[PDB]
Parts: C-alpha cells; structure tokens; sequence
C-alpha cells in the first residue's frame, strides 16, 4: 500500500518491483500478503446496538401513550386516599403494551438484519488479476489481491481495491464514484499523475477507488492500496448513513394515524364536556375539580385505548419479516420499499440475454461460403459440439469430424473471433471448470477458436490452465492488434485494427469486424470464398440472411453474429478515435466471411414465473438488443406468446418503435410484449410510457444497458451473476438468478398489505364499538360502564399482542390470482367503513346491553324490571334497592364482554372476506396463542383477589361467562355474514 498516486507509472511498478505485463510472482504474493494483509475489512461487524434498535419509541402515536403515562404518573402521585394501588398501576398498564410490541419488533428485526448479512457472506467478491503463474488474466477472490500485483477492470466491474491506473486499454474510461465522493456522473480518468499529494479524492483522475463501478471502458493498473487504507475503508463509518425515510406504505399509514389522532382528540375532549353535570357531584370528592379531573382521565384513558399504539410497530415488523423471507429465498433487498411495491406491480419489463436466459453461450452452428454460381449460393455449414466454455469439442460437417484448418474460410473466421475479442477463458482449478473473463457472447467465440485450432497447434499435452487460450494466443502472436474500436449499441458491432507481424502481406493491414448480422451484412460489398473475394450479389445476400433466420427461429433459437473484415481500411491517420458515432463509417465496404450461431438456454424457472404473473394480473414485457426473430422465437418458447400465435403488432424493433408517432408509441407499450434491437434509451422510454398510464412497473436487468431502465422503473430487479452497475441501480438482487423469486416477492408484497388492512379492520371495528360503548351508556340513562384503569386494561389486552399477531397472518386464499391493486385505490373503501361500523356497532351495543342486562333480566343485584327504573336519580323512585348503580358486578360484566367480543372479532381478521370455515384460527397459530395470553391475563385480574379490588368484582364462573360468550360470539357470526355478502355476492 504505497502511500501515493503522485508518482507516475514507472515509480509504482518499480515501487513494488513488478512488470505490468506479467505481474507478481507467487512468491511476492506470499510476502506482500503477510506484510500487507488480506485486502478486506473489519466491516464484518455491522450489527446495530443492542439498544440502538429498541427505538419502537419514536413513532407519532406511542409517544402519546408515553405522554399519557406521564400525566398518569403525576396524578397517581399527588392523588391521595386508599388508592396508589390503583393510581400507580395505570401507567404500567399503558406502557406494558408498548414493551410487548417493542420486543416483537426488536426480535423480528434482529433476525432480519441477521439473515441479510448471511446472504452476503455467501458468494465472495472476485477480481481479475495478472499473475506470473498464468499468461492470461485470472480471477481470484478479491480478499486475496494485494498491493502491487496488476489488476484489470472493465464496463460493469466494481473496482476491487484502490488502484494506480497504469494503462487504459479502451479508447476512453469513465467511472461512477458518487458512492465515495458524490459527483453523480461518469467521471473521466487518465494515466498521468497529479503533483498534489494529500489532494482531495475528487481530483485523482489517475485512480480507481474500492467500491466504485466502471461506467465504460477497460483499464489495467497496479493496486496502490488495499484493506483499510482504502479511501473507502477509512471513510467507512464516518458516512452519516443516508438511510432513507419511511416507505410509501408507512407514509400512507403514519398519515392515517394522525387522521385518527385528530378524530380521537375530539371524541375525548367532547366526551369530557358532555359531563360537567357530574363534576361537582358527590361521588367525585364532591368537588367540581375532582369531578372535572376524573373526566379528563376518562378521556385521556379513552384515547390511549383508541390510539392504535401497535400500528407503527406492526408495519415495521411486517416489513422486516418480508425482507427476512426474501433473504431466505436468496434475494437481497437493497431498498425497504421493494416487496411492498412489487405487490402492486402491473407490468414487469425484462432484459433477455442474462436475465431471461442463462447467458451460458456456446457456438453450435457456423457457416462460410462454399461456392457461388449465379443465383445459387452454396454454404459450408459446420456444427460444433460442447455446450460449456471448455476448449474441448469438435467441428463437424455432414456429421463427420473435420480438420477446421482445411478450409481457408474457417481460418479467417477463427482469426476474426480471436482478435476482435476483449475476453478470455480462465481455468478454475477448484471446480475444474473453464470460466469466462468478459462478456459471455465473446467468450463463446474464444472457446470456439480453441476447438477449431485452425493452425493445428499441438495441444494434446498442455495444462488444463495452459490449454484455455492456447489456440487464441497463436492467432494473436501472428497479428498485431493496433487499436480496437469499442463496441457500441448504435452500430451494433465491434471492430479491431491489425497489422501483420514482421509484415507478411507487406503493409497488408486489416480491420476485423463482428456484429449483429443485419448491420454487418449491409456494410459488405464483398463476399469471401476461400482465399478469393467477389462482389456481394442479391442471391448471396438473401441466402446468407435466410440461414440466419432459419437458425434464429428454430428449436435452438440461436443468437447470431456476422464476421466480416475490411480488406483495405482507411489510412491509420484519417481515423479519429474519440467519437464512437464515427466508427460505423470506418466499418464499411466490408467482406463477409461467415456467421456463428450461439446456444443461450432460457432459464428453467422463467416460463413458470411468467405464467403465474399472468394469473396475478402482471403483464410481462421482453426488451432486448437482440434480433427480433430470435426474440419472438424465444418469447414463444418462454411463454410471452403462443407457439403459433400471430404477433404482427405486439412485437417491434428499435427502428419500428421510433417510426411510430408519440401517440401510438404509448399504445404500442400497453399492447406489445416484445421489443428487439432496441436502441440505448429505449428500455427507459418503454418504462416511462407504462408509467404514464399510472402503472407500477418493474425492470429486470443484468448489464449496464439496463441501469437507466432499472433506475427509472419503480422497482429495479438485478441478477446476481450480472454486473455491479446493474446491481447498484437495482433495489433487489436475485443472488441466485432465480426468476421465480420475483413472483414470490410480489406475493409477499401483497400479503404484507392485506395484513395491514386486517390489522386496521380489527383495531378499528373494535375500538369503534369501544367508544360506541360510552356514547350510548354515558348518554342513555345507564350508569358508568367502566372507569380509567378499566380502559387502560382492555387496551393493554386487545390492542396489543393479539393484534400485532395479525402481522404473522398467512396469505389469503386466492391472493395471487387477483389483479394488481390500483395505485390510486383508497386505503379504506366505503363498504369497509360500513363493515367497521356494523361490527363497531354491535360490539359497542353488547357491551352496554351486558351492563343493563345485569341490572335487569339478570338473576343478580336489582331487577328494575325492563325499565332500569327509567332513570338513575333515586338517591321513592321505587326505592326497593340500595346503590347497585355503583356496583362492580355490572361493570365486570361489561369489561369482560368487550374483551371477549374483541378477541372474537380478531378471529374475523385472519382474512378480509373469508369464511372461518375455509381459513380456521390455526392458519395463524400465533393469533391463537396471543388471544389466550390476553384471555388468561384477564382471569388473573378477575379472580386472584389481590388484583380484583384494583379493578372489579369476579363474575361468577359459569352462567356469567356463558352469558359473555352468548353475546360475544355473535360478532363472529355477524361479520361472517358481512363476508358472505362480498364473497358469494357483490362480486
Ligand atoms: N461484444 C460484441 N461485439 C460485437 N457485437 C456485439 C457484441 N455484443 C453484442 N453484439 C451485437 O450487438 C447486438 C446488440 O447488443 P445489445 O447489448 O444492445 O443487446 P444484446 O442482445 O447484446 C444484450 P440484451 O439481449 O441482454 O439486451 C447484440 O445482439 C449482438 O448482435
Ligand atoms: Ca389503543
Ligand atoms: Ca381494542
Ligand atoms: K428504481
Ligand atoms: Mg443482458
């Protein structure tokens, strides 16, 4: 880790004593490693403070409860009398429910963070280095690179460690450093140094920082420093950590929380004033104050009982739960809002190569010209065996094993593939498998060149390592690659300028081009036949294109490329290299050589996932830069279209899409499910259109040309084996490239919603009748139904654990067989309000009808024969009874029925509109236990003598209880009825 960039190329190569072309010797590596250590970080310590997490105490509400707990603590203190045992209890009953949800949050929160870390501890980062033990680049675990050895980076790659740029192989090099500095834009770089020693990161345009991605280009440089010395390792924790705020569903719910904070605020202040007549009253110390005060409590307590203190805590929990379950499916959630959003995704756009397919390419069919005679064009089509990148396979013609070098046309075909290629193979001894280094497509051609071996290079006895690139190196050792005109989506082809070694064909300089067949074929005026050349003709050009199409729409839906070569390139001088736009011109007046057909197998889980998406109401769109024929073919075989379904206007190409007027483009986007040969920004535009219909859309990519779209989309989904550039722009990464998970994600995203909607229904319909209880008893002639503590109780027993458990609710019956939720759909439909009201009604008038019941019809206390003796003012009002109006017997019956009916109401929230018969309590084994935990806690307060006085008098076991269930249970049938109205009816 030499402390500088200041010095130039030579000083760093010399500082570590290494050749840029060979790189460290296995010995040096041993040394530098012991000396400098493993290039990693202690970072493996991220684990939020034991308590840092216990911050379930910050949401809007809850603070309310904490406040109410304060005023309860001050009142309970001063308040004199035979109290204290009931005065000081109130506060704990208010924060005990907070403590309860607090835990559940912290717990399901730890497990989440805990699983997200294991997802990363699986699949270590890799880097490409140049070591002396191998002639060609080799990939090693990044933790194993050390300062000094040569390293190679390129488009999409994530910079493995701080590096002094020694040389830029491409005609330009840009990179994304925003993560470190801030500068949101491809920043340029160059070889020379900059005098300023301890200068600011943002200036060193001769470095690459560990953690930044390469925007465009390819460069080789020497590791200036690793480990913590990294200008990203020291500036590690210092980052203020930009953890975005709440998610769209939380902002939606936190707002709906204060919407009640208001309504409730009224209910309470109101319930308060609608007293007074009892302020100066007897029962209240006889004073107006004690009377007013007692009622501020009836309000305060009523609030703390109506404010869903478990709402914020639940969204949180449920979310971390989604994350944890995605992690389990090897899916990395990089953004909290993902799952919830996929849940209501109307359309899923997806890249083809890599995303929809395995990207495991191999050349299986290839052809050159055999002979030409008039309108008849004979092609020499060969077949190749070997589906991996292994340099083991044979070239067959008429199914007989041929000597590829026998055909001059195949020699050139091989020459072109080897020289016009920025990739290579690397033998991974650990798995004994040949791996690619660079873009799949190109690598495929490298393995091909190895299989052809047009120069019969003796390779029977070479190391599995030395074999990997043997044949290629030979073609390279025979042609000097002057410069290469980088590949660009505009012209869809790449070129390379080569000079003969020791000048064989004299100054015979050539340009070897390879690209999308159509464009390359169009830029060909000559055809090569053996060593000969002839002008391109109508019958030949059609023949060449016919076989390609045959290959692209068949069983094998091959991916194809044309190989051509400019025999007489422009004078090296008249060519400018800092403007891609000019390159297509340089690649003209070409000579067609041949074509190669690659196998690129669709991922097995795709078709299935595509199907389920249909059922879910998800539209699936394929966007690619590949040939439309190959595209539509692949789309049929994947499930986007039917095997013989006409697609005249549901499949377009870049050109076609652009020829359409703005108005139609948008329509084409809602109609088409396949866009091919799309230009650069087309993927993004296509996501904009779908968003201009107010549709939650998602993009799925693997490479850099997906970044834009991935960011534009509401949800970006990236592939684990894709580039870091796409992964960055993405909000989720399928670590294992399992397309199915996306569907699993959208499902969990929906469940998470329904759950919140159920938690709300319960929490609401209950609490409504809860207050409906007061505004029907405290204003209908009946005596007080409950008192302070008695409210803080039901609260702590029906708004706590049993509700939060609704978060661990299973996915509804046909949740993933119903169309996506409109981005505008209201949180609570109107009928839903009726549903809450009806239930709120009954529960509210079966809690009051249970108090009166006792006084009347009940075989206890008075009997005031159906009339309650009309009023309460009796202090001969019949005077056949004492003051049974201040009896506890009646309240206990009230408090207990409210509680029981609420838990009964809870069982009505396992699903929105589903008969308990189909989805029984045991679908959510947690809700059950929770219920019991609350139920048991009730009995204890009801019968364990020390407690009863603090609350009320023990409702006679049996009879009294039987009466509770006889009026509570109906709530379960009442809503069960409401459900039958929406299920088997309404729709
Ligand atoms: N490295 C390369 N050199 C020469 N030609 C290439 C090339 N990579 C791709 N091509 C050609 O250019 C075409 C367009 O490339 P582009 O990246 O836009 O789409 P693609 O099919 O290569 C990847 P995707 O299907 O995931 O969008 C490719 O289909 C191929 O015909
Ligand atoms: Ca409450
Ligand atoms: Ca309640
Ligand atoms: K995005
Ligand atoms: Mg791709």
């Amino acid at each position: 880790m030499e402390a500088a960039h200041s010095k130039t190329t030579e000083e760093c190569l010399a500082y570590f004593g290494v050749s840029e072309t060979t790189g460290l010797t296995p010995d040096q590596v041993k040394r530098h490693l012991e000396k400098y250590g493993h290039n990693e970080l202690p970072a493996e310590e991220g684990k939020s403070l034991w308590e840092l997490v216990l911050e379930q105490f910050e949401d809007l509400l809850v603070r309310i409860l904490l406040l109410a707990a304060c005023i309860s603590f001050v009142l309970a203190w001063f308040e004199e009398g035979e109290e204290t045992v009931t005065a000081f209890v109130e506060p704990f009953v208010i924060l005990l429910i907070l403590i309860a949800n607090a835990i559940v949050g912290v717990w399901q929160e730890r497990n989440a963070e805990n699983a997200i870390e294991a997802l990363k501890e699986y699949e270590p980062e890799m880097g490409k280095v140049y070591r002396a033990d191998r002639k060609s680049v080799q990939r090693i675990k990044a933790r194993d690179i050390v300062p000094g050895d040569i390293v190679e980076v390129a488009v999409g790659d994530k910079v493995p460690a701080d590096i002094r740029i020694l040389t830029i192989k491409s005609t330009t090099l840009r990179v994304d450093q925003s993560i470190l500095t801030g500068e949101s834009v491809s920043v340029i770089k160059h070889t020379e140094p900059v005098p300023d020693p301890r200068a600011v990161n943002q200036d060193k345009k001769n470095m690459l920082f560990s953690g930044t991605n390469i925007a465009a280009g390819k460069a080789i440089g020497i590791v200036a420093t690793t480990g913590v010395g990294t200008e990203i390792g020291k500036i590690r924790d210092q980052m203020a950590a930009t953890e975005q705020d709440k998610t769209p569903l939380q902002q939606k719910l936190d707002e709906f929380g204060e919407q009640l904070s208001k309504v409730i605020s009224l209910i309470c202040v109101a319930v308060w004033l609608i007293n007074i007549g009892h302020f100066n009253d007897p029962v209240h110390g006889g004073s107006w104050i004690r009377g007013a005060i007692y009622y501020f409590k009836i309000a305060v307590a009523l609030a703390v009982a109506a404010i869903p203190e478990g709402l914020p805590a639940v969204i949180t929990t449920c979310l971390a739960l989604g994350t944890r379950r995605m992690a389990k499916k090897n899916a990395i959630v990089r953004s909290l809002p993902s799952v919830e959003t996929l849940g209501c995704t109307s359309v899923i756009c997806s890249d083809k190569t890599g995303t929809l397919t395995t990207n495991q390419m191999s050349v299986c069919k290839m052809f050159i010209i055999d002979r030409i005679d008039g309108d008849l064009c004979l092609l020499n089509e060969f077949s190749v065996t070997g589906s991996t990148y292994a340099p083991e396979g044979e070239v067959l013609k008429n199914d007989k094993p041929v000597r590829s070098g026998q055909y001059d046309g195949l020699v050139e075909l091989a020459t072109i593939c080897a020289l016009c290629n920025d990739s290579s193979l690397d033998f991974n001894e650990t798995k004994g498998i040949y791996e690619k280094v660079g873009e799949a497509t190109e690598t495929a051609l490298t393995t091909l060149v190895e299989k052809m071996n047009v120069f019969n290079t003796e390779v029977r006895n070479l190391s599995k390592v030395e074999r990997a690139n043997a044949c290629n190196s030979v073609i390279r050792q025979l042609m000097k690659k002057e410069f290469t005109l980088e590949f660009s989506r505009d012209r869809k082809s790449m070129s390379v300028y080569c000079s003969p070694a020791k000048s064989r064909a004299a100054v015979g300089n050539k340009m070897f081009v390879k690209g999308a067949p159509e464009g390359v074929i169009d830029r060909c005026n000559y055809v090569r036949v053996g060593t000969t050349r002839v002008p391109m003709t109508g019958p030949v050009k059609e023949k060449i294109l016919s076989v390609i199409k045959e290959w692209g729409t068949g069983r094998d839906t091959l991916r194809c490329l044309a190989l051509a070569t400019r025999d007489t390139p422009p004078k090296r001088e008249e060519m400018v290299l800092d403007d891609s736009t000019k390159f297509m011109e340089y690649e003209t007046d070409l000579t067609f050589v041949g074509v190669v057909g690659m196998l690129d197998p669709p991922r097995k889980e795709v078709m299935g996932s595509i199907q389920l998406c249909r059922d879910a109401g998800i539209r699936v769109i394929m966007i690619t830069g590949d040939n439309k024929g190959t595209a539509i073919a692949i789309c049929r075989r994947i499930g986007i279209f039917g095997e013989n379904e006409d697609v005249a206007d549901r499949a377009y190409t870049g050109r076609e899409f652009d020829d359409l007027p703005l108005a139609e483009q948008r329509e084409a986007c809602r109609r088409a499910c396949c866009f091919a040969r799309v230009e650069p920004t087309h993927k993004s535009k296509i996501v904009e259109y779908l968003q201009s219909f107010d549709e939650i859309t998602a993009m799925t990519g693997d490479g850099v040309n997906d970044a834009p779209a991935l960011k534009k989309a509401e949800i970006g989904i990236a592939m684990g084996s894709g580039t870091a550039v796409a992964k960055t722009a993405s909000e989720m990464v399928l670590a294992d490239d399992n397309f199915s998970t996306i569907v699993a994600a959208v499902e969990e995203g929906r469940a998470i919603y329904n759950n919140m909607k159920q938690f709300i229904r319960y929490l609401i319909s209950s609490n409504v009748g809860e207050v409906v209880c007061i505004f029907l008893t405290a204003a209908l002639g009946l005596p007080e139904a409950l008192i302070p503590v008695q409210l803080l109780w039901v609260n702590l027993v029906t708004d706590g654990l049993p509700a939060t458990a609704l978060g661990f609710n299973p996915p509804d019956l046909d949740i993933m067989d119903r169309p996506p939720r409109t981005p505008k759909e209201p949180l609570i439909s109107g009928w839903l309000f009726f549903r809450y009201m009806a239930i709120g009604g009954y529960v509210g008038a079966a809690t009051v009808g249970a108090a009166a019941w006792w006084f009347l019809y009940a075989e206890d206390g008075p009997h005031v024969t159906y009339s309650q003796l009309t009023h309460f003012m009796k202090c001969d009002f019949e005077g056949v009874d004492c003051e049974v109006f201040e009896a506890p017997q009646p309240m206990t019956m009230a408090l207990s029925v409210l509680v029981t009916i609420e838990m009964c109401n809870a069982l009505n929230s396992l699903s929105e509109n589903q008969s308990l018969v189909r989805m029984p309590p045991w679908v959510n084994i947690w809700l059950v236990g929770s219920i019991g935990l609350s139920m048991s806690l009730h009995f204890l307060i009801l019968y364990v003598d020390p407690l009863p006085m603090i609350f009320k008098l023990q409702a006679l076991d049996l009879y009294h209880w039987l009466m509770v269930l006889k009026i509570s249970l109906p709530v379960i049938g009442l809503d069960e009825i409401l459900k039958f109205v929406a299920r088997n009816y309404l729709e």
